[PDB]
């Protein structure tokens, strides 16, 4: 796992995906990747140090657990992303619903000692198979919208577009 936040290993999301792909094709509950991008993280983690830098990880990777389905799956990538999949989307809106309840919990403050931190989240998604079959071309189809969105605005999400 991952020590830092607790979630499971890249390996152990790949499998989960590739699971999920197989049990769900069908347009009513199919297979949903968010990214999603902690924007500020960097200028946290350096003006507070890795100490508060890996809380900061590990609280965000909890509150997004909190939004999204048991049976759903989050890992994190790139030191400050988190790869999410919603496994069976039906009546989440092909995830919208999941990435709004998320954003509603990131958007609370996270506080260490008498330190107030509020962090921007950019969240990228892309829905099984329009944005992609494999689990390759979603995660790297989330990605590309995660990034669209960060470049317009922050706290957003945005789907992919093909």
């Amino acid at each position: 796992m991952d020590t830092v936040t607790g979630l499971p290993n890249r390996q152990l999301f790949c499998d989960r995906l590739l699971q999920a792909l197989a049990a769900h094709e069908r347009d009513g509950n199919p297979v949903v990747l968010l990214f999603l991008d902690v924007d500020n993280f960097k200028s946290i983690n350096d003006s507070l140090g890795h100490l508060v830098g890996d809380r900061l990880l590990r609280a965000t990777a909890e509150r997004i657990r909190t939004a999204v389905r048991d049976g759903d799956t989050v890992a994190r990538i790139g030191g400050d992303k988190f790869t999410i999949l919603l496994n069976g989307a039906k009546d989440t809106l092909n995830g919208a619903l999941v990435a709004q309840k998320i954003l509603d919990g990131l958007a609370q403050p996270f506080v260490f000692g008498a330190q107030q931190i509020v962090i921007s989240v950019s969240i990228g998604i892309a829905v099984s198979p329009a944005d992609g079959e494999t689990m390759e071309q979603l995660l790297r189809n989330a990605d590309t919208a995660m990034y669209h969105a960060k470049s317009r605005g922050k706290n957003n999400y945005q789907f992919f577009s093909p």
